[PDB]
């Protein structure tokens, strides 16, 4: 709903998500289960809260 998944930048520590074919950039933060650990991992955006999560299960 307002969750968007992506992939997120080992060497960024970032999330990148499509939204209506626009392409954005936010930050994974700094957390050791959020963070970015491996590259190309699924990430999700939550726009509610302003929430990232680099390190998303399967």
């Amino acid at each position: 709903l307002s969750k968007f998944g992506g992939e997120c930048s080992l060497k960024h520590n970032t999330c990148t998500y499509l939204k209506g074919g626009k392409n954005h950039v936010v930050n994974c933060g700094s957390a050791a289960n959020k963070k970015c650990k491996s590259d190309r991992h699924h990430c999700e955006y939550d726009e509610h809260h302003k929430r990232v999560d680099c390190q998303t299960p399967v």
